[PDB]
């Protein structure tokens, strides 16, 4: 149950130009750039749910550690790849180039995305149960 929870967006670094490198459409860059977004976790041993909800945009994913998963991305493209735990609190995966590190510390989720030289960093924070 490492992961389980809901958390929400504190900040972000390089929204716009990560998600515009990556093909998302400009007017949902635009219209997403500010928003908070929420994102419910629920781990299960080695099975993950989670739900990532940014304004009516809703993306919800699941995967087996170590295990092929197909995992529905920003833009709505399902890509097949293979997500890790590196200990107990750290989800690794990569898809279309990008490197996946989700990394829980206490009640904050770090989330670090890197295709090429664009580092896409987002923080968010638990809110409640
Ligand atoms: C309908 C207006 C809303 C615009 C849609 C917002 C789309 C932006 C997507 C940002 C989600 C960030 C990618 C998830 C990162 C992760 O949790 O692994
Ligand atoms: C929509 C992008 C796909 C995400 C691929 C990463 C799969 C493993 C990580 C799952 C937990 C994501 C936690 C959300 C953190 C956040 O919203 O920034
Ligand atoms: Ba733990
Ligand atoms: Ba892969």
């Amino acid at each position: 149950s490492s992961f389980s929870g809901k958390y929400q967006l504190q900040s972000q670094e390089n929204f716009e130009a990560f998600m515009k490198a990556i093909g998302l459409p400009e007017e949902l860059i635009q219209k997403g750039k500010d928003i908070k977004g929420v994102s419910e976790i629920v781990q299960n041993g080695k099975h993950f749910k989670f739900t990532i909800t940014a304004g009516s945009k809703v993306i919800q994913n699941e995967f087996t550690v170590g295990e092929e998963c197909e995992l529905e991305t920003m833009t709505g493209e399902k890509v097949k790849t293979v997500v890790q735990l590196e200990g107990d609190n750290k989800l690794v995966t990569t898809f279309k180039n990008i490197k996946s590190v989700t990394e829980l510390n206490g009640d904050i989720i770090t989330n670090t995305m890197t295709l090429g030289d664009i580092v896409f960093k987002r923080i968010s924070k638990r809110i409640g149960t």
